[PDB]
């Protein structure tokens, strides 16, 4: 368990013993065996340090390049670079998650990743180690993108190896550099429409726990590719979507405005042009409701978000589903011959109109208003209502008990005191209630305590929120645009098929096996003349 | 910010007038009463016996909390940031306005420039 | 040496180093006696003195004092069991950190006067933070939640028996033969019993601590409020036994206090605590003056 | 409640203890 498979070789390697590690294998010790235990597993419940189960993985993750090089080229028993532990994470996976997103650690991990990759390619040109996935079925590139390891992701995406013998390893190819301009070609082999997981598809669908997701899209190839997609075909599809929803809202509003008021539902289709238009409008509304209902259900089946992160990352999807739900309930109650379809219909309609703030995500300047309204309703208001309701209920039970002998019912006390909270009350003190002085003291205390202290406390807190999420507007907008682009691309398969996501499909190098390799590419350019 | 506010106002006012089509009689008057709700000059009377009273109360309390408290103070914080930004650098703000004023005054009257002797010597 | 410290990097380092040197030398001279157990007139050890006076440097030194020298091991406070890698198991003495005597590091840091500068950052020291988290996770958490639940029930009963107070006649009221009347009298008794409990709790707290008049409100806001609620209910019951209608005027005060006092239990959550703290400072610093 | 060392007087000392762990690998 704790020491399962653990040998003195592990201690010597972890103690940076150059000779002892050599002596263990020289005697005949086999490194192919691995040690697994609660201490070695990646469990936050108890202390531990996951360096991988393979002894080669341990040596690599422990910053010992000479020792790992010796093990790989060891005559007695070379370590298998392709070995996978019980979890599935091979050496490259282990190096990926061992990163901690610091300049020193990221530089070290990337450098040693390069060294091990070059050495393995020299040993085994036939096999490529970056295509092997773990139990979760995601490659080291996908692992780095998903876990927020921005350093490793930035390394792998734009990995350029100048060495003539190691060219197929390079990801980015520099076509030419006339001057400050330097044309470059990126591989894009597994960045878009690659498999059930891809760097873009994984960054977009993070849980918001990832720290660098906002700054993850800044990496050159991804930003260029997203901008190209937006400018190519996504933009007009988004504008067509916004236009059709604007028309649907206009028809929904008109058919809701002119609802017949005589009799009980259903209503016999009167023989007129106006009646025909009204029934057509109702049908259009309900069809939109079914469309949004199925869209929401299929989204919830695909993603299957956790309950805690159902509102942090799926606010808009929840709101569209709720609007569809209210219309569906309204039509059910209209087929059930009740007058209560309108009460649900107004909810559905006001939701429908205030939901065009979803499409403000498509502009750079107008996005923040749709983002603020979200955080300010989930962080501040939600938890401040607990603090406010103890005040309201305590003081209202107090007030109604005092003068049980405007303030007649507990409901009316609640309403009058809420208007006191939001500055719409009137301290009349006119009718001769019993214990008038105590009544005055209670309500003056209430005004000072809630109207002045609490309301301005909330206002300052929301101002801090606005200040916080208004400074970094570009980051806030870019991720919303990324998710929009991904969803538009996924909605229509032929859209992606004819979009030609990659810039080109060209063969730019020759593999060590001697067979020409054809790969996708996406030319980019940049300007930097301060380096001469 | 008026774009952000008008979706709210129109959605909630179409909602309100549709609810009680059976102050809040006309869409114009709904728009006016709800604008005064936005700027803190409304009155939540809840007096006349409109149909579906509970839904009416829920709608307007949602409207007050959503616009009067959330949106109005959002705008106020944004304008305070603007004022803070363009109040720190007052000298720069003023000097360019003075420069344009001087240029226009000089250009208005040709003899003014001719006898102004722009150059020292 | 403890009080001569001034809480600066240079001075703290110097004082700790010379403290170590004198301790080692004295141990060499007199292994039989241990100098850290002798208290002053106030009856608190140098460790307790450093904790009480805010000397975070000296406290941090003494709590995790590790001496590697083979001849000087009993002096060490913290023992490092092993270090396989980034993990390094450690064993801290805890000999006089909790339930030690009439004074202890935790019991002294908690009961500071708010004049101490480092009290907020004093609990960050490794052994104390770990020990407090362990206590919270072990048995304190469920006792706190049971306390909050019982007070929530007491507030519900107090509210219900206050809502349905009889309005005909003068107090007292003859116990009518009914289920509703029986429930009402039971509710009244439960309310008054809670009042006596809170009254005695407050009195015993004030006797134990005996806070200074100036720091009666800075550090005992919640205790003052619970005592005031208990007082108002006690006066209400006195006036209800004195056959006056003026018990309700005190009862509403007592009840609104009772409900707004559940902000005391918002201290148990990380996110919700600040609202209960703001309301305090904003009522004592700003509004008062 | 364990005894982890021997006093200079030669009598074993039994003291309370509270095991803890920490992570710091930047120092190697
Ligand atoms: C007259 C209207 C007839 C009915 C048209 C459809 C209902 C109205 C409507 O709302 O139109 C829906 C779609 C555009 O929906 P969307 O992609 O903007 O929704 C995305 C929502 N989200 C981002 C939360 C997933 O219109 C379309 O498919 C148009 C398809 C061709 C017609
Ligand atoms: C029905 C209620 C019957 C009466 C129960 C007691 C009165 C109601 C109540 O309020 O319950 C009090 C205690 C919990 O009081 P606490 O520790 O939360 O007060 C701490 C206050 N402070 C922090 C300011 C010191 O409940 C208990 O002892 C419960 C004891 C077993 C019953
Ligand atoms: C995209 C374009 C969408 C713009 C659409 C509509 C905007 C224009 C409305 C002007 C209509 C005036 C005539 C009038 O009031 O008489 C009505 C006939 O009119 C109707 O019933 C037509 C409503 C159906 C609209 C669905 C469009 C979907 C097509 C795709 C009959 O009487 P009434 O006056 O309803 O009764 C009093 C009702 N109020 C005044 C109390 C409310
Ligand atoms: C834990 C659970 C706690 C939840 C408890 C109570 C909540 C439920 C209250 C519903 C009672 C309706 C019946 C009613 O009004 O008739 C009353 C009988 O009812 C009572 O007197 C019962 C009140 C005692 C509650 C103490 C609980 C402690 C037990 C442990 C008699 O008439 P009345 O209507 O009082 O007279 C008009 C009074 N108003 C309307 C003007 C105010
Ligand atoms: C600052 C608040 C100043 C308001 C004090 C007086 C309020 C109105 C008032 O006096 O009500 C009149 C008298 O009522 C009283 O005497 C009650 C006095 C209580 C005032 C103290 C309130 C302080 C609470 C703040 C927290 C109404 O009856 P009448 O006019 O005597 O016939
Ligand atoms: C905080 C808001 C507190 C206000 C709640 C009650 C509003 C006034 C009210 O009860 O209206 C009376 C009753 O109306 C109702 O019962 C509606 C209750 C709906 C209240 C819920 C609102 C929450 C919305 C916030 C977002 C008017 O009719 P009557 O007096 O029964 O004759
Ligand atoms: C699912 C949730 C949270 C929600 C659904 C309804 C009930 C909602 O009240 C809330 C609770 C609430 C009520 C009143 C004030 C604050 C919060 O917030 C929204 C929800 C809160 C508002 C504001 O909605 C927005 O934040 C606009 C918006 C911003 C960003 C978006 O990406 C977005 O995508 C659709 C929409 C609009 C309502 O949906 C609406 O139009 C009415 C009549 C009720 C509002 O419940
Ligand atoms: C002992 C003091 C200071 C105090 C007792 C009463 C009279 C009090 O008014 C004050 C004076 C006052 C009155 C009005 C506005 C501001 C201040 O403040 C509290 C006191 C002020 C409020 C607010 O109380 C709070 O700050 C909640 C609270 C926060 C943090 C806590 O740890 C806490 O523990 C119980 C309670 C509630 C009252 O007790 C209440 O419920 C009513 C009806 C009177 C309020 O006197």
């Amino acid at each position: 368990s704790y020491y399962k498979g653990q040998t003195a070789l592990h201690i010597a390697i972890e103690r940076r013993n150059m000779t002892l590690v050599t002596l263990l294998v020289e005697n005949g010790a086999d490194v192919q065996a691995a040690a697994n235990g609660d201490f070695f597993k990646k469990t936050k419940g108890r202390p531990g340090f996951y360096f991988g189960e393979l002894p080669l993985s341990l040596a690599a993750c422990t910053n010992q390049l000479a020792i790992v090089k010796f093990l790989l080229q060891n005559s007695w028993q070379p370590a298998d670079i392709s070995a996978r532990d019980s979890v599935g994470n091979t050496v490259l996976h282990a190096l990926v998650e061992v990163a901690d997103n610091t300049v020193d650690n990221t530089k070290f991990v990337t450098s040693m990743y390069n060294e091990i990759l070059i050495l393995g390619a020299k040993l085994h040109p036939t096999l490529k180690l970056e295509e092997i996935t773990n139990r979760k079925g995601l490659t080291p590139l996908a692992l780095a993108a998903s876990s927020g390891k921005i350093g490793v992701l930035a390394y792998i995406l734009q990995r350029e190896i100048h060495e003539p013998e190691c060219r197929h390893l390079s990801r980015k190819f520099t076509e030419w550099a006339y001057g400050p301009v330097h044309s470059s070609l990126y591989d894009l082999s597994c960045i878009d429409t690659c498999e059930k997981n891809s760097v873009l598809e994984v960054i977009a669908y993070s849980s918001s726990e990832t720290p660098n997701r906002h700054d993850m899209l800044l990496v050159e190839p991804l930003n260029r590719l997203l901008q190209d997609k937006w400018d190519r075909f996504v933009k007009r599809i988004f504008y067509f979507n916004f236009f059709v929803y604007c028309l649907y809202m206009i028809i929904f509003t008109a058919a809701a405005y002119y609802r017949p008021v005589e009799g009980l539902p259903p209503y016999k289709l009167k023989n007129t042009v106006g009646d025909y238009f009204r029934v057509t409008g109702e049908i259009l509304s309900v069809s939109g409701g079914v469309y949004f209902f199925f869209r929401g259900i299929q989204y919830f089946l695909q993603r299957r978000p956790s309950l805690k992160s159902l509102f942090v990352d799926s606010y808009s999807e929840i709101l569209f589903f709720v609007q569809s739900l209210f219309m569906l309930v309204s039509v059910v109650l209209y087929f059930s011959q009740r007058k209560e379809y309108v009460a649900s219909m107004v909810f559905s309609l006001a939701m429908g109109w205030t939901n065009m703030l979803y499409y403000t995500r498509g502009f750079q300047q107008m996005g923040i208003y749709a983002v603020m309204i979200e955080k300010m309703i989930l962080r501040d208001l939600c938890r401040f209502m607990f603090v406010y309701l103890v005040f309201l209920f305590g003081f209202s039970t107090a007030v109604v008990t005092l003068i049980e002998d405007s303030y007649n019912s507990l409901y009316s006390t609640c309403l009058e005191l809420f208007k006191f909270t939001i500055g719409m009350g009137d301290l009349e003190f006119t009718e001769n209630y019993d214990f008038k002085a105590v009544f005055i003291i209670l309500l003056l205390a209430y005004v000072i305590l809630t109207y002045i202290l609490l309301l301005n406390m909330l206002i300052a807190l929301m101002g801090e929120t606005v200040n916080k999420i208004a400074q970094e507007s570009k980051n806030i907008w870019k991720l919303q645009r990324a998710i929009t682009i991904l969803d538009t691309e996924k909605s229509f398969l032929k859209c992606m098929r004819k979009a030609f996501r990659s810039g080109k499909l060209l063969q730019v190098g020759f593999t060590p096996d001697g067979k020409d390799d054809y790969r996708w590419c996406f030319r980019v350019d940049e300007v930097n003349w301060t380096t001469w």
